């Protein structure tokens, strides 16, 4: 049986079960709102500068699932590309994770890692035996110097809420790394595409059992003519936000070009809440391979997502996983319809466990196909 499927969304996770099905011989409709394909990951290069711009801000390929890895070079030329990041604070610039440069820069010392092993020992608040909240565990682990200049100011702009306010979950690990190494992600495949996400995305939805539309809603009473739905959009927004909108922080970026080299590097950290934006991305930073003479920058603003903004990190705290839950109790009710992604399931995912998820759906759906079995609404825990 050739089934007819629709696909809500054509980012990572619509258009890679798209392709997946696609190759089983399944007829695969792919609609989005957006005159574009690549959802959150797509790029575009600017017009004057020519620079391949992240468009919904920095993207930064990262993994450690083999698997994955090798789906993504099938479909573009991946760049060896790894992310150093640095961070603005105290009228000093340092680099992030804090690491033994960022330390003794800090602290204007020459420690050796065990020195520093025992600066950070020496620093930490060993007043609270069982620290309940996010402040207090940064306090217990590096003390109130560091605290205040790398966490305080950056998690009071970027989630809108005091450290006092959060679980000391948020913290498991002393945040830390006792030698010179300032790769920001640890894992052990990472590079940028060539061409960008975008040309990523349209070799992943180049079969022709995927028929792309672009500009397009989705509209409820369009379910019946599939065999099954993939929905990629947020959860709520599905119901109508019949129950309220599941909170979400959302970004603003400021654009702007800059004639030579704005700040000397791909992302900059303003960790005060002296700085109204967050950070500053200059864009041709994620090419290194490309020169450009002209800057594309973003200056990148936090705040809480109101109607019609776009949204990007979930806040999934208390209040909002039990409005979560009123959506849940509706969705696990639906038939011929699975709920993915980041936005269909109330997550942050970074691109390569959309990927792994995708692909995994996928399967899921073509094992319900061969020995006739009912399709499950989601092919992960969301709670
Ligand atoms: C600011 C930010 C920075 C990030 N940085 C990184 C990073 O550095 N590294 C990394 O690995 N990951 C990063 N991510 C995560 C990455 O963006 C996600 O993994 C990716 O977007 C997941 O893709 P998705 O297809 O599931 O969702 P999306 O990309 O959001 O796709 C959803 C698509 O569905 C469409 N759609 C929604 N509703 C409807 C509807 N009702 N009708 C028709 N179409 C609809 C939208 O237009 C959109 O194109 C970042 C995310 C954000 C928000």
């Amino acid at each position: 049986k050739s089934k007819k499927i629709l696909i809500v969304g054509a980012g990572f996770s619509g258009a890679v079960i798209g392709r997946q099905l696609a190759e089983k011989g399944h007829q695969v409709h792919i609609i989005d709102q957006r005159d574009h394909i690549g959802g959150n990951s797509y790029d575009a290069r600017d017009s004057e500068t020519n620079v391949m711009v992240h468009v919904y801000g920095p993207h930064i390929f990262h993994t450690d699932n083999e698997t994955v890895w090798n789906y993504v070079n099938k479909h573009a030329e991946m760049m060896p590309y790894v992310n150093r990041v640095k961070a603005t604070v105290n009228g000093q610039v340092f680099s992030l994770p804090i690491n033994l440069h960022t330390i003794n820069q800090f602290f204007s010392k020459t420690c050796s890692p065990d020195e520093a092993r025992a600066l950070i020992a020496e620093k930490g608040d060993s007043t609270i035996a069982d620290p309940q909240t996010f402040e207090e565990e940064a306090l217990r682990f590096i003390g109130k110097e560091l605290y205040e200049a790398f966490f305080k100011g950056y998690t009071i702009k970027q989630w809108g809420m005091q450290p006092s306010e959060l679980p000391a979950s948020i913290l498991k690990r002393l945040p830390v790394r006792f030698n010179y190494d300032d790769n920001y992600f640890n894992h052990k495949f990472q590079g940028m595409p060539k061409c960008g996400y975008t040309q990523m995305i349209k070799s992943i939805l180049n079969h022709e059992n995927i028929k792309v539309d672009l500009q397009r809603e989705f509209i409820v009473e369009e379910r019946t003519h599939y065999d099954h739905v993939f929905y990629s959009g947020p959860l709520d927004a599905f119901y109508g936000y019949q129950y309220g909108r599941l909170g979400y922080r959302t970004l603003d970026f400021k654009k702007f070009t800059y004639q030579g080299d704005y700040q000397g590097c791909a992302v900059m950290n303003y960790c005060s809440v002296d700085v109204p934006y967050t950070r500053i991305t200059e864009h041709k930073y994620f090419s290194p391979w490309e020169q450009h003479d002209g800057s594309v920058c973003y200056k990148e603003y936090s705040r809480a997502c109101e109607e019609n903004d776009i949204p990007y990190y979930p806040i999934r705290q208390m209040g909002e996983m039990a409005l979560l839950e009123k959506y849940l109790s509706l969705a696990e009710n639906e038939t011929n319809i699975t709920f993915v992604g980041r936005l269909g399931t109330y997550r942050y995912l970074d691109m390569d466990v959309t990927i792994a998820e995708a692909l995994k759906t996928a399967e899921v759906y073509l094992n319900s196909l061969t020995e006739n079995q009912p399709m499950p609404v989601f092919t992960v825990s969301v709670r």
